[PDB]
């Protein structure tokens, strides 16, 4: 037996399993099905582990799903993350979103818009105002106006009407529907999608 | 899109990768690659959670998995599964062993015997005694003279060196050397090395 060829078998299948992996962790954020989620994204990370050397697909691959991972946890409040990162998850995303190798269109300015003004919306949202304060230095008239509406705890401003939570992730969805086209066709779920159509 | 034709597709895939990691996880443990054996037992766990329906050779492949996860994990020492399963890790993979849906032939009662003489060793081995009596009590003129052993901490006994650890290891192999026979052809391995013979 040839280890170095098993070793590469075994590294031609982890790129596999990501690319079907980052295909369901698509599906299940555009569904909302948020167990589901967790799983694949929990399969995922798993894998990637599996891999020592990335192409320039697998990053990009690898960094959606961290993405999606982030704006799924906007809402959520965890320390863990606020010890070792010391932002916020839709910071994080924020910060994911402009260093993926990726076209700079007007869906991708849309996209950081809405998850610039979430940040601080959903730290209102839980009522932590000093935090909403916080990420607001962290990221930023327009300023002056912003300041004044967290300031005045004014959660339902018109401007944050405008910059939704539902708008952002309705946008996010928009562009998760272009990545998953383009891996639809991947070898994985294209091979299981075959057995599934011969029953 | 038929959400119930891609949850199956999903399935199937989830089938196809449980067989791939189970083929990995018992080469790592045939190689003592222990690195590789805890990345791919993490990515086996993890794609494990995404299945909530077993066949009879599925359930059979995840328990394989559970076993060779108990067997490496023997001469560790980690309180957490004492809080949980409350006994020792070789003792959790006698459990595994002696349910798993197989025969029980001459190698399965030689590995059964090599894990119940083990248990007791490798905490002699730590400088645990009170420990090895406790697990002696939980697993066991035989009795008399295996408890006379640890009372004595005779570790070099030539009971405990024809019941060695490097014998028990060696049994083990040559089982997972039967294993690794059954799955060699599975789907994904299969492919993958199509991939890597191409090149
Ligand atoms: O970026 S992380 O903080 C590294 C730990 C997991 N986090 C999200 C994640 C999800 C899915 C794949 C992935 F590589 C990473
Ligand atoms: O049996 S467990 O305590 C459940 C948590 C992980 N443990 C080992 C394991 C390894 C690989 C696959 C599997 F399903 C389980």
């Amino acid at each position: 037996e040839d280890a170095g060829l098993v070793a590469e078998a075994e590294a031609v299948a982890a790129g596999w399993m990501l690319d079907f992996l980052c295909l369901s962790l698509c599906r299940a954020f555009r569904d909302g099905r948020s167990e589901d989620f967790r799983r694949t994204r929990n399969s995922a990370e798993a894998i990637i582990h599996g891999l020592s050397s990335l192409t320039a697909c697998q990053l990009r691959t690898i960094y959606i799903c961290q993405f999606l991972t982030r704006i799924a946890a906007g809402k959520t409040l965890d320390a863990q993350f606020e010890n070792d990162e010391r932002i916020t998850p839709l910071e994080s995303a924020l910060m994911i979103w402009g260093s993926i190798e990726k076209e700079h269109d007007k869906l991708h300015e849309e996209i950081q818009n809405l998850i610039k003004i979430q940040a601080i919306a959903v730290c209102m949202e839980n009522g932590n105002f000093k935090e909403a304060e916080e990420v607001f230095e962290r990221i930023f008239p327009f300023k002056s106006k912003l300041l004044m509406i967290i300031s005045q705890k004014d959660t339902f401003h018109s401007f944050f009407q405008h910059f939704s939570y539902n708008h952002m992730m309705e946008k996010i969805k928009s562009y998760v529907n272009y990545v998953l086209s383009e891996k639809s066709s991947t070898f994985l779920m294209k091979a299981a999608a075959k057995v599934v159509e011969s029953k």
